């Protein structure tokens, strides 16, 4: 069974609501894995306290860096990066839930939830799941971003964890 995750958000310390996520693990277990511990926090590091630093009107929302709390940083379950599974799931509308990348098998940490159908990732992100409930929630997210993916307010994921 695909685990469902969740994420509290805040922005500047006030509650916007949960994100509920599945995670397409019959698809590609390698990264759902990793995605699923890091929510659990159960290694001892993980979501818990970053937030979304790259934040695009009628694109995305980027979060997960831990490490820097800056977009360069992050690291996966597995160690600092991991291959590209497989790119089966496309990256089809709004909901997606993705992996960034450095390029070709640099998966660590950082991942992004589509607000539109971003088909020019296909072959080049590897997407792992999508938004079960809370679309409202993601679009409060993509309220607070710019062209420049700079947010106007802070965005932080107060807790996170799995549900089944
Ligand atoms: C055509 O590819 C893209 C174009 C624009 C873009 O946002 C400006 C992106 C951003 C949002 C879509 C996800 N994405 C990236 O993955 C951009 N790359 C990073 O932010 N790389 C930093 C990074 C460093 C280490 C690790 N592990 C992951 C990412 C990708």
């Amino acid at each position: 069974g695909n685990p469902l995750v969740y994420l509290d958000v805040d922005a500047n310390g006030k509650p916007l609501g949960r994100v509920v996520l599945e995670l397409k693990a019959d698809v590609v277990p390698k990264t759902a894995e990793n995605f699923r511990a890091l929510c659990t926090g159960e290694k001892g590091f993980g979501y818990k306290g970053s937030t979304f630093h790259r934040v695009i009107p009628s694109f995305m929302c980027q979060a997960g860096d831990f490490t820097n709390h800056n977009g360069t940083g992050g690291k996966s379950i597995y160690g600092s990066r991991f291959p590209d599974e497989n790119f089966t799931l496309k990256h089809v509308g709004p909901g997606v839930l993705s992996m960034a990348n450095a390029g070709p098998n640099t998966n660590g940490s950082q991942f992004f939830i589509c607000t539109i159908k971003t088909d020019w990732l296909d072959g080049k992100h590897v997407v792992f799941g999508h938004v079960i409930e809370g679309m409202d929630v993601v679009k409060k997210i993509e309220s607070f971003g710019s062209k420049s993916g700079r947010t106007s307010k802070k965005i932080v994921i107060t807790d996170c964890g799995q549900l089944s």
